[PDB]
């Protein structure tokens, strides 16, 4: 059958994809900049398909209701049949591969603790011995699920104080958790991926940091639905730009030649 | 069909399979020891299947022959059908994909630079811009097509050097090229991934080092041929054996709660 344009799920998530400044006189995919968007050109190109940037229509990266088993986010979007592909910092998880494929990892990532400058605490040991500073994670993502089903005492721990804060310690997007750090006076630190944790370390106002080591060592891959002829084409595309050093530049694109900390 | 015992290809490299000391007393599986026998157990019983592991005969990791397209290696004992499974430390490449199916990596490297303590270089760059300090790469392996391959400037440099070197700079195996290093009283560095490089800097008598940064983002992972049906249980294996921690615990075992340089 006919080539047909691909439509590409992912999420507003600095620096992945962001708006351009001048989105507003802009149309479709050139609305958009990002380590993802660049991304998303170079593995179309590969593949030889054209494809349209969709930012999932729920915010949200992709949790499974333990009822009623339906999906949400960038996941529900390949589930359903609302997008073809994800291209996005999305992280490779067991539970998600029940029901979806993923390329091999693009950038590596773990679960990390950011905290405003100043703040007390250098592990997840730290923050689980004390009731002061409240702590948190994005809502229906890889880090909540992380906290939600493991074993560690540490963990485990944090995940007893978290489910049950009050205010609710978890937040809608990440940019909601760094400006609850920020403004929190270093009564909040939030649980994040390094990879999120480290860009925003290098931007204004440069009030927080990244502490303690990462808590575990995981992924973002290209993911697509059960069956997708593309998965195969997206794979070779990931592992051909890898070799040439694309990945390389474009995370020092996005993170560290466009830092503003010095 | 019936199930049969799955036979296991993997390679002599310390510290992923070692030969037990008391080894001659000893059959089958029971000989070897390290992370990838450890490796090999877990897969397997998460995958439901018996094993044979067996040392690739010829010793390599895999490359084609430019001419005669035929494969050595692990590589080629799983084209050839002399393997049903690698459990090694085998980097992911573009070109092997053309003729066997990797799993999601388990293992993260990059090419690195080893010396020998003293040695005044820091970096590629370093190498590739003087001559009294000699260097080279593992044959048949991942780096050493990195470095044929390799458009930049410092890399197609170190290459042109490497490959008309007399006498040769290329080893046989890693413990070959590491005592190079050991031997040549600073005038041999060696090239190799930072995994190994990283596990001999904490072997005695604790005279090398890792130097510089890696050259290249890359990763180890389960390889098997094409079209075979475990494919898919080995890759959700990985996975699960990640989400468990034991990918983590497993490189500490081996790497550092056994390193012997304080
Ligand atoms: C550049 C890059 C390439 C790759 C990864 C991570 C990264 S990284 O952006 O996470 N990178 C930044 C520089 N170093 C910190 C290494 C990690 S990855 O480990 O997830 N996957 C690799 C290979 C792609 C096929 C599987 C392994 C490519
Ligand atoms: C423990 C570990 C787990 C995984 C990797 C690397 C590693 S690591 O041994 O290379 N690890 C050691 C501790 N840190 C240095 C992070 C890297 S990996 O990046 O190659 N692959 C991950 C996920 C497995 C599915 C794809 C991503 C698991
Ligand atoms: N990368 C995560 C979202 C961020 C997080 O959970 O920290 C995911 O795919 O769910
Ligand atoms: N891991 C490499 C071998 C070691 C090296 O080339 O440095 C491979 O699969 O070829």
């Amino acid at each position: 059958g006919a080539n047909k344009t691909v439509v590409v799920t992912t999420i507003l998530e600095s620096p992945y994809v962001m708006m351009k400044k001048n989105h507003e006189m802009l149309e479709g995919n050139e609305r958009y900049e990002g380590y993802c968007v660049d991304l998303a050109a170079e593995i179309a190109k590969h593949c030889g398909f054209k494809y349209k940037l969709t930012i999932v229509g729920d915010g949200k990266y992709g949790a499974r209701d333990a009822d009623t088993k339906i999906w949400n986010g960038m996941v529900g979007e390949l589930v359903y049949g609302k997008a073809d592909i994800a291209i996005a910092p999305l992280t490779i998880t067991l539970v998600r591969e029940e029901v979806i494929d993923f390329s091999k990892p693009f950038m590596s990532l773990g679960i990390s603790i950011m905290i405003k400058k100043g703040t007390p605490i250098e592990s997840a040991e730290d923050l689980s011995k004390q009731t002061e500073i409240a702590y948190g994670t994005l809502d229906s993502g890889s880090t909540k699920e992380f906290f939600r089903r493991s074993k560690i005492a540490v963990f485990d721990k944090m995940w007893t104080y978290m489910r049950s804060a009050e205010p609710s310690v978890f937040v809608r997007t990440t940019a909601e958790g760094v400006a609850r750090v920020r403004k929190s006076k270093g009564k909040y630190a939030y649980l994040l991926e390094s990879t999120m944790n480290e860009y925003i370390e290098q931007r204004k106002p440069c009030d927080t940091m990244k502490v303690g080591g990462n808590l575990d060592s995981k992924g973002y891959g290209i993911a697509t639905p059960k069956g997708s002829s593309l998965g195969n084409a997206v794979n070779l595309a990931v592992l051909k730009l890898s070799e040439q050093g694309l990945l390389d530049k474009l995370k020092n694109k996005w993170w560290y030649d466009k830092g503003e900390c010095g």
